């Protein structure tokens, strides 16, 4: 997808930013219609994992684990129990630091989702397909927030929407366009990822502008990708 | 392009100074879900009013929202910070100075108190949309209540109510025509509805606060600002 | 609507009354029938929000927030922590009083709800529509109680029933009859709201008669609205 | 208003009114409404407790103490005390606290059974006066009320009432009914629940007379028309 | 009123009424009503404990002690103590507290089975004297009552009852019924109560009589007149076991 | 009464009855009834535990100690002690407390399987001697009973029983049945559960005898008619 | 009884029986039965843990220690201690308490997958010997058994078994079956599947343990036993 | 036969020494269940990913997995042991020497992040499977995410994502022909998909770790290994 390429070729910052990752909540309230199970969610429930990946892939952030904090704490208990008596095989000693802290924490909401099946119309032209074949429209809105831990104020809050027309051309292969491409992943997931990745870039952009963080070369503020995504926020 | 509610909200007259306000949840108190063939669990209304409100309070240029949903998370992070620096070994460039959590005298809270949606044909919609009297458009109505509570006393200072009614139909794949009891939107209508209501509520809120002396304008004359009188009139 | 106009034009009391607002529980047990979701409630779940609005709008009461008492308390902790060390910017100082108390607390129940689709009969006659055209009947019963915090005894206990025949004439506009007028609100919404509004007035009347609270002008005990709602209460 | 209400509100007086604590009346019918109702729609309103509290008051025999929101009460009292302990509160805003009113008996109960069927013609049709094609409704609710001695925990009384109501709609939202003749604007099942609880309160008062828990002001009134009406009902 | 009630209300007297703690009778049938009922509609009423208490009282053998609402009781007693500890309460309003009454036995139970099917013709049609195409109902309930020794935790008594009732509606809200345990005797009764409830109640009332008999036979409690062990009702119910 | 019941109530006597604590028999079939039953109707009764207690009592080999309501018991004993500590209790109402009777063996169990199929013609039709289009049902239950040594926690015995019952209704509420012909007034699936549990208790008794967990009064009677009958069944 | 049970009950003996604490076997298939079953009817019986315990005993290799109901155990022991601490209990009623027996190993597991579909013809029709239009049933279950070292928390052994059973009914409640690599059973097929799988897992476990020196055979020569080598090859 | 992923996983080059890793759950975060006529409660994907991961980590010969799911059970058993020998009376042949629970510097965790399943006919399936264009095969797609966390600092060291797509159809009862974007399988296709994704996940993880200097190979000659290069190309 284009978002992944843009995300992976940003200009570099002075240094990577520590950030603690809390959840991206699904707040659409939406599930699939008949004949799905009543319990089948309309959107994957994996936004947080995607965010962690998107933050790392940006080359701008060091994500700190918080979802499984209790597990972390246990493991550290077990380490301490294994070395407090000074008998542990030295090749097996694990030096413990204090957990890395962060001044900002990142959180989010999937704020909306719409999906409908369509045929012909504008989609059929851009795809180069028959005016009777049925395609899909998937739209997701994501909100990402960065909170200041020192004060509890919101440092940054971007909103992204991605809308994707798609249709199956081969078993398990989809052609799609971002309001032209090939994808092997489900359209709805491509949408969720693309929205989250874009959100991270929006995030990085907003932070540069507000002096939360700066680029290695301030000259690189006018990088093609950065202005591309800066303009997607009007 | 973007709704009238957003435009009005983002061009309000300024307050003497921005007001800190703590935001807790906006509950969906409609009791409503989508009918067959929806999943029984599909909510009629989006479940993200709180995020929308935080964004709208910020966008008004009147408020600095303090997020409280993850207060418990915030507090843990501060524990983790203190534990990392109490021994004075942390790399000086990685030191995180802690202030006190910013406090607020007022707390804003709310409810989505009503929602109705039905599909319609002909009538006023058909005329204003300029469509066939057999062609179907949709009506979405959402009602929101916003309350301001005094943290020092616990008195409920303000309690405003807004209703937004939106007529819509899809004209192109993923594009909707709408009327606010004509515009175009790329967003699903029930969300356009909820957003407009929340944004309107924040404006109603600001007005009520001025009138009750909860907060004051920078320019005392601008009590007769076009936007403020517009929304003042929607409340009578 | 009539209830609202009347509620906002009550004669004034000697002084506004503090009251703690606790929930109005939905005790109908009722949800919407096919094709609604099984989980769709028959009645909105916002009676309490409406009570607070009605109490303030009566200009008789000062409602004290209790649903978010725990949040309140937290904010007060945060306030104290921010100023106990005396370093806070003097203009950023927030003086804390004790939470305002109340001798009475108001609570309630939605004790019954009926909703049915109908044709012909009285509706058709008064609405002036075909005996084949369909209207809705919505009926709600509400109970409001005022409790003495000092003794735990019930100070006042009023009951209201609102019955509304309605039908849609235009997209989103209903003509209704109160067992003719026009409303933009959903009928069940208007029914619940009207019952609660009427309830507060019933409450206020009962309170006057039982000496729980007094009017500035005792002569206005014969106010048009007050006697109107006194007549309904029998 | 129904006969039950009339009777309840015209009982002979007791020596002095009785404090009684009311905790919830549980729906123990296990019953919900059939298709096309939501699976979650209860057959019977979930508001019996509120109704009982009202009925206890209306009888003029009892002063009901509500306990459902006891924890809220307690909080309010915390807030009151915190507000005046430092003696700075304006004397006009001072709230004098008494001790919460206590009671020796606790009343509790269950809705123990419910049946509803749609009927056509038959016997009802005659007292209603219509053809074997019009459909009327039968609603039957059974309630149990218990009185508990708080001092000892003995269950002093356990009465049972059944109300059966035949009804059918004549006008939109207006019902004709017969109590195994009147008109009601209230939904029949709710008229039934209410009539059951009201009747129960009277069964309770009678049973208390008979067990020496309380007696009448005027001993002659021990064989009052209403009290005797409902005693015969209870056997 | 059912025969079970008549019999329960005319048992011979004991030396003294027996204190008993009443805990719940659990519905362990696992059964709900079929389409078109709500999935949540229970096949059997959920009110056996309320009925048990009434049956224990109506027997004139027991004094039931409240335990379902034990926590509420305790609260009320707190409130009481708080109201008179400062010695200012109006003397007419003073409430003397004893210790909660104890009991050496607790009674508990299970509804262990429930069967219901609609039938036509057959033996029912004969004994009811109705058309072989008219529909009647069969309801069967099984109840288990246990008496537990609180001093030792041993189970003192565990009786089992089944009541089977054929019924059909004859008038609006009036049912004619038969008690399969007397089917061939051809006696038919009328009831205003729903059949599954008459069934539940009749089983529970029978269980208590079974219970009183077992206790008599095992010396858990005694009759005033030892001679009255040969009372008609006691041998009637002694034989059903 | 069932063959199982006759056999259980006429076993050879043990040297003396055995105290055993009874904890639950869990329904571990995972099975509920099909359409048009309620989704919530269990396939099998939920009263196996009460049945076991009755069966253990009825064997004349065990004295079951009630543990399901252990917490209630303990409460009752608090209440007794509170009523007598002050030495004021009415002498005829005095309750002497012993210690709760203890037991060295715990009995517990699982219903591990259930099958129900309604059938037509075939072998059933022959043994019943009915029309070959008339429909009968097959019910099969598998039960597991375990005895645990409380001193050590070792599992002393683990027996498994399967009962399969063919039945069809011949009179209203009366069933003819066969255990791979008899009459029962009880529902076939209950007869199935009960019979399995009764057989289980006998199995248990045999295994205990064989392993020296407990002994019979006359050691020669190991060759009792009933004991060998059920011994051969496994 | 099936090939798995005969085999489990005729294994070569170990040096001595092994204590193992049994915690649950979780159903991790996520699977329930389709229409017209109740939505809540599980595809697979929920009794794997009871079955494992039975299998472990039946192997004559293990002594299972009950842990599912450990708190009940603990309560009963409290009651015993309470009954004899005051030295008055009748000596014949005295219960000597040891410490709960411990174990160096802990056995745990998961049912990790399940399939069921109905079929016609193919290998089944041949091994069953019926026409290619007559229908048989396929049930397949995958189980994972783990043995964990309590001293270190490392996983000591981890076997995986899949059993596939083709089946169809010939008489009411009697089935023809095949252990897809012919037999009779009175039990439901998915039952025989789970049980055969759990029994196979225990043998796989015993084998893996011998090979890794977790436990030893009486006679190391018996390493080439017919049953043991049979199960070595299926792994 | 057995999937290529398994074959590749079990023939990796050895690391300098095997690495202890603690494994907590792999959550199903697809939100997906089976459609009618399945039970509403039937999950689309097996709920046994964690067992499968533990199995995969062992099989790679790079890791020693420490299961933590029953940590509480473990701890209880150790209590029981200690209580059983603290009085020094236990039978010597039954004596159990307790070490400390083995610790690990890294902790592995993961999510099933996506799942789609469809029944299909004709197209590529009919061609490669060699079946009638009306004959039905199924498509299963699963996406897995594995994360490695530093237990000493809480930094998330690695987060790899894998997708497996499998076309399949049953050819004989309980035997499937399948294609991994022809082979035969006795196991169910959705399980084959989940297993293959997880195995691939582990190799991706090993690769990422080499790259980030978390670990290196025993034999320097093996730095450019065919299997390691194969699976790097699937990521890029």
């Amino acid at each position: 997808a284009q978002s992944y390429k843009d995300l992976t070729h940003l200009p570099a910052p002075t240094g990577k930013i520590f950030v603690s990752v809390y959840n991206i909540q699904d707040e659409t309230g939406q599930f699939k219609p008949y004949p799905a199970s009543n319990f089948s969610t309309a959107v994957p429930q994996s936004a947080t994992a995607m965010l962690v990946t998107a933050l790392k892939d940006s080359r701008w952030f060091i994500p700190l684990e918080r979802q499984g904090l209790q597990n972390l704490l246990n493991e550290r208990k077990i380490i301490r129990a294994a070395q407090e008596n000074g008998t542990v095989a030295i090749n097996n000693r694990i030096p413990l630091q204090s957990l890395t802290a962060a001044n900002i924490m990142v959180e989010g909401s999937i704020i909306g989702y719409e999906s409908n099946v369509k045929s012909g119309g504008v989609g059929a032209r851009y795809f180069g397909i028959g005016a009777d074949t049925q395609y899909q429209l998937d739209q997701i809105a994501v909100n990402l927030r960065v909170v200041n831990v020192s004060t509890g104020e919101i440092l940054s809050s971007v909103n992204t929407s991605k809308t994707i027309l798609s249709y199956e051309v081969q078993a398990g292969v989809f052609r799609f366009i971002d309001y032209v491409g090939y994808t092997s992943n489900e359209p709805v997931m491509l949408c969720l990822m693309s929205a989250i990745e874009t959100g991270v870039i929006f995030l990085i952009n907003d932070g540069i502008d507000r002096g939360l963080w700066d680029l290695q070369n301030k000259a690189e503020r006018q990088n093609d990708i950065l202005v591309k995504y800066r303009h997607m926020s009007v």
